[PDB]
């Protein structure tokens, strides 16, 4: 009973009627405005915005700030990325980790190629695919230029053409025909990168922006060598993906695109070949820094999803997993069912912990976790206040930490400058599981402490 | 500049105009309901609660509950807490316990003697003095009876009546002309008490019930042996707390009281002598558990105001301390001057925390301490996302702990059955000070990463 | 001008000119006494045995005890190790391990294949080529059965005939056709062996009792995959081995073996095919347990030799690596030149213990590394009281500590039951290096705190 | 049945008889000299030196080095230890530790005053009470000048005359009327001047040189407060000790002394007013550095042995206490009994380490104490091999750490600068006790892993 919304005009459509976007009509500029503008409304939990008139482009193409920020929608701050994931506007963090955990234990869903698409409605070729004729945002007063993809999709094939990896990387624009990333050897865009380079060709690629919303979810999502995303995302939505030839290139691209960039990545520089749009187009935006943003919404969302499939293939009993937003995607919180000693009769709760350690160790996605926190199932580590109590009440300050070094996240901030320099720092399993104990000798609050008669009773008086 | 509220019915006047406190005219019942409704309270953010109608005693006498929990007031959570302290209902955290700690360095004020008081309108002597006439409140299932001190001041003095200690202590019901509570060594009811027993006499004993709103706040404040909480009061507010004598026991005590229960402390059991109590009294009550309530909001508020005092009494740059209510008065956070190192040249941000951790070991609230986070005052310790931020960027996975085993809080979550029971267990300092940092490469936000300029017009904008 | 020992009568002679073996005349039984006179050999430094005359097989077969244990040569206790390896009596634990490393760093030396050779001066085949013709060992009292291997090399080659592995491993006997062994995916037998499972085919071996000396020691060693051992030890000596075809298998065997036991591993049992040897063979035996025996003056010692070469070919200024003999090959000390610091400009001293766990983490020998202490090379780490003074005098009791957790050597003793069944635990790196300090603020002692007159003027008088 | 050495003479008498001393007849250097022939004394396990001719002093003033260094006489390194305390030559490590810790659950025993001692048979008196007629033998090239107390006893009395304190502290020369000293206030020289220096007085005292071999052992005990020095030595010896008045002070000093020097300290300057000495006498030294001399054979011996005491009144199975001579006095080995479980039947491995941690933070001993490693009792702690063998095979690289901060050694080694300035640092708790385990499952040498007759035989045919 999926509620899949097939392209950003759905998207926001929904938003819409349920107040949880802007328009602003009034110029912004897209040298730090924009960015401003995102920045003021992440913080602050305001609609999305669409921002109709840029300075220097004018009308023709509009951005879309916080696209999945935390919304508006009273008791939904997670609505924005429900809805892109096709579930209902109320969906908690442990259904929708839960409906992308999932869908991995399903066979992948190929996609379908259709004939047209709006995608295609404008076709930019040769001199006319030029990129000033976009807008070119500067995010932030520091960035070394103009960051053109934040939000869209990066797509590559191998050159056997048996395997296309979908990929959501930071793109900043160095003039009209060209534009640069960093091509990190432990992502699939690097990995693919490294095939053309060995044969000595030109990488054939494609950016789409403004794709049906749950596009740019399963491209953040660090799915297992191998595991194409568009494959998932046909068996999570338990229906194929239409995709469109490329003009330019020969490979497949997302029919739902509001734009579509085509050219081929030379020995690292993405040279434009051809930009191709839909009527009035809509360039989405991703604005990274503190919580809570898309870097934590989706990236850290999805990560948590990939772990809780990962440690559910081990056989571990894992109720649930998260990356809290607060922490910055630097923590994931491992919940384990009540009843895990039944279920793995032979470990005590140390075991268990280095258990979790040794599978997640073994994956491609250990080196962004800071901290494990290791908790019973009874908390919600989706809500903040009930997290920061169970760890403070629960995780001995001495004991109970399992450090491993190794590879570490560059990005994150708790290391040193040595370990930054050679990539090589502390990644802490904190156990902050319980031994036997009675609901009311570890809980006290209303909904744990009193009878359903006294509960009743009170909600009549006060709610 | 303060703004005294000189008695609880002042307080509620204060929080009435407000919209913080609401009449509940229905019957409630003090087995279980009242401390399910102060519960809903603490938890839902809601209006303190006046409770006109109690079962088995009627509308004889008034229950207050949540007295000082998080506030309704629209951007105020610590209104209630302000307001208790003289403060704007708007008084931020910082100004809170900066307002606790500058008394801590100001000349104590003598109280003064009045000869009557609304607290002695009503006077119950001999059999006459029973509680079974008031509220005997159940708070929790699991209970061992009613709890009839929870909010309210225990008044004490020495044999040679040189020294009196004001408390905020829980005690239990026995019956109608006896209650009992617990008298641990470690603090000052204890200690007075077995002065009384080394000369083989009962203890006189006042208990206060809704005093003006500051006297609990001090009541909670775990001051230095000799510093008399009544003239700590008075050097706080800038004037002498008015007194009454006692019926029938040599103690003065708040003129401004709605209950005050007098007796002696038998070889522990607290002997009921004499009840008085100004017409329609209130008994306010608290009701502990998890965040947030008045062990949050007042106990560990003015925990970390006293550590705020100690460490600047040690010549140390601290900016401020605070006991995150998320934490549940398990965490102290220190906040250094961005010029700290300025202020102490000579040590490193290892040699500062080492410091923190020898001077705070050498008072009275250490044990209370399980962990404490050393960090930059770029982060608001009282902003539940930034600490959480702050703690998960900037503490190291493995390094920057230093532990110290000793005596523990005995109520404190995070220990082992052993380590509880030997009343001996680890209690951690976290290093999360940075190197020096421009302020761009340690924050990406609205406020910090866009010129002045640009924020303004994304404010005409949008807010 | 190495003075490399041909084979083991060679050996045990010039032990017999240092008086370092002792020739027992009386029986001794295969059942425990043999074990318990090697462990009482390597337990008191006494001289290596030969057993002239063995229960149930007479003077037939000899046994050698304690080849390689510490020696009785006076101020030489390395003096076996030293000689086993073709130098002089009195070299030291740093010119040894310096030996082998250097040698890490020369180019292999192909063996050279001559037509006959001692150890096929006797040749049993068919049903004649049975175990129960020799000795049959039982150890120790718990063991499985007779250990057969304990001092011997296995020597296998890959399907191809392109690479031969040469190692020490434990055999067991299970009959006068059969023997056992363990066959670990970590080691070069195993990895040989599975290419053999996948063919489908039996594993031709051959197991050399009694080679020249040092043969023994770089079969212990673990050199790198597609390091052949023959080819080191023909770097190390200088020249090539000798090596003779065995008579029913496709394998070259060492032209210096006291016994040779050829067949083929089954699909894990050893079934003998052929047993060859040489005239009044001698059956050499390695009792492991306790420090002091072969497991630490050879394994320990080569995988020391094999850390300093990593670590030099990191370009790291490692003046000396060891493992402490009384730590059982559970421990290595790695010294650090005296001006590191100018060596590696930009690394403090947990800069330098980072990247030297970072490289050994990189290597197959990293998880027999239970604990790794860097030390500078004032300390001389076979030296036991000098080594503990220097952890107890430069390792904090707290700090410097770098844990990593993964693959643990099953064998080592400080892991629980838990981290033992999942074969996962951890491994410390600790930092006891010194900041730059003057020799008489970081020693007190004859050698380093008085003038070189006043210490001859001393000697003079005393020596 | 103690065999109690009356004072130095006999004790160098029963070292001859062993060949454990040996006699300089050339004149050695007291710059310098001495020291350095203490050290090659003490480094090489020589006799105990008696330099009978120094430069400068001549044949007047003999000096001994090394009186309780590591003895020469065979199979017995600790016979100076064991004959100073009247034990048997052959005294295991732990029957000395067991010797004087039962001294502590005995009464003391009150001295006698004798009329006449050998100490007095030569009195300086006023302007010849001079220094400059004994050697000032400069110890180490550094040293601020020369140490004339390193062995000697320092003997005061409070001003009531009611107790009186025995120590060895370090007294340096400034000129022949005048020395001086540190005087910390934790030990009881400092705590027994400060009652002086409140009075305004200057403290009466005496060094006592060459005194009966069981003072100085006594005067190094870091007994409680409260408890005399003389008092456990008679207590200890079974007999009262014999104590003659001093001359020109109202104090009583050991009449078995070489030499007496008495006088006051002003206000920290100890001033001369009196020598005495018996004929040819002898002024023993102690040059403190690395392992192994006085301040590891004595000092941390003795602080073992208060250790084992204070544990055993604690009610705790301990067998034995250790302070390893190799790790220089920085380390305590406590080993509990084999039965422990079943003495304390409510604790863990990690909770009987807690109470021992907890128990050993309460004593004057704990801040010495860098390290305490928790063993059982098939250890001997007194063999190096197999002390580091336990360790390293039974204590975690990373869990069962118990770190406490405080008050730390301001001369042990292993802690940093800031620690050291601040006087605050790491102390760590080490667990290496094991689950119940068979003796052949955590041992395997001669004596554990063979039956009674196989070792039998093999002790006739090797031994
Ligand atoms: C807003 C946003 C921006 C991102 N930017 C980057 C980036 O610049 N580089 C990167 O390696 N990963 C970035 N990621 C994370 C990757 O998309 C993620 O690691 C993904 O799994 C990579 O695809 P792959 O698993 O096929 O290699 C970003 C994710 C989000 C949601
Ligand atoms: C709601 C509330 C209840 C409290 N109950 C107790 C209690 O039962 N026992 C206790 O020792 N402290 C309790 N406290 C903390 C003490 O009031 C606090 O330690 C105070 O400083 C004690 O007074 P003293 O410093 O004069 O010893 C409570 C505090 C609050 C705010
Ligand atoms: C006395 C002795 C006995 C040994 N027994 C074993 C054994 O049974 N199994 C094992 O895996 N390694 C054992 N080793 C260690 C291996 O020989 C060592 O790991 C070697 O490097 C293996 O060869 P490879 O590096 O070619 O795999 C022993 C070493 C010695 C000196
Ligand atoms: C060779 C030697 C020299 C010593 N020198 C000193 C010293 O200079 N200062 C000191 O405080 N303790 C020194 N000690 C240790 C003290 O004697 C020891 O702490 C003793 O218990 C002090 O006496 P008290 O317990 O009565 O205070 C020395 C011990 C030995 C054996
Ligand atoms: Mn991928
Ligand atoms: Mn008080
Ligand atoms: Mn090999
Ligand atoms: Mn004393």
């Amino acid at each position: 009973s999926m509620k899949r919304l097939k392209d950003l005009r759905e998207y926001l459509a929904v938003l819409e009627a349920h107040q949880d976007v802007r328009e602003i009509d009034e110029p912004v500029d897209p040298h730090l405005e924009a960015g401003a503008a995102a920045r003021w409304t992440y913080e602050n939990r305001g609609p999305a915005l669409m921002l109709n008139d840029l300075t220097g482009t004018g009308r023709f193409c509009r951005i879309l700030a916080a696209p999945a920020g935390l919304s508006t929608i009273p008791g939904s701050p997670l609505a924005r990325v429900a809805l892109s994931l096709g579930l209902d506007v109320s969906a908690t963090a442990h259904e929708i980790v839960d409906s992308l955990a999932a869908a991995r234990t399903r066979e992948p869903v190929a996609p379908v190629v259709v004939d047209s698409a709006p995608c295609q409605d404008n076709v930019l070729l040769g001199d006319d695919a030029n990129l000033d004729r976009f807008p070119a945002p500067l995010l932030h007063e520091g960035d070394g230029g103009p960051y053109l993809n934040t939000w869209g999709t990066i797509i590559v094939s191998t050159p056997d053409g048996s395997f296309t990896n979908w990929a959501i990387a930071r793109v900043m624009k160095i003039d009209g025909k060209r534009m640069t990333g960093t091509f990190i050897p432990t992502q699939h865009l690097g990995q693919i990168r490294k095939l053309w380079d060995n044969l000595g060709q030109p990488m054939p690629f494609a950016i789409v922006q403004g794709t049906e919303p749950g596009i740019p979810f399963v491209a953040s999502m660090p799915l297992p060598d191998g595991i194409e995303e568009v494959g998932f995302l046909g068996a999570y939505f338990g229906e194929p993906l239409e995709l469109v030839r490329a003009k330019t290139v020969d490979l497949l691209v997302p029919a739902s695109a509001e734009i579509v960039i085509e050219g081929h990545v030379m020995p690292p520089e993405y040279v434009v070949d051809a930009i191709t749009y839909r009527d009035d187009p809509i360039w989405p935006i991703s604005v990274a820094g503190e919580p809570v943003d898309e870097t934590h919404t989706a990236w850290g969302l999805v990560t948590a999803a990939e772990a809780l499939a990962l440690l559910r293939a081990a056989k571990l009993p894992v109720a649930t997993a998260w990356m809290p937003f607060e922490a910055a995607a630097h923590w994931l919180i491992v919940c384990l069912t009540e009843d895990w000693r039944e279920r793995m009769p032979g470990l005590s709760r140390d075991g268990i912990c280095l258990r979790i350690s040794q599978v997640l160790a073994a994956t491609r996605i250990e080196a962004m976790m800071t901290r494990v926190f290791v908790l019973d199932d009874d908390v919600d580590p989706s809500d903040q206040t009930e997290l920061a109590w169970a760890i403070a009440t629960r995780v001995s300050p001495a004991h109970g930490r399992l450090v491993r070094h190794g590879m570490i996240n560059p990005l994150a901030g708790c290391y040193s400058a040595e370990e930054r320099r050679l990539g090589y720092g502390p990644k802490a399993v904190l156990n902050g599981l319980l031994p036997p104990m009675a609901e009311r000798s570890r809980r006290s609050s209303f909904r744990h402490t009193y009878p359903e008669p006294v509960r009743q009773r009170v909600i009549e008086l006060l709610a």
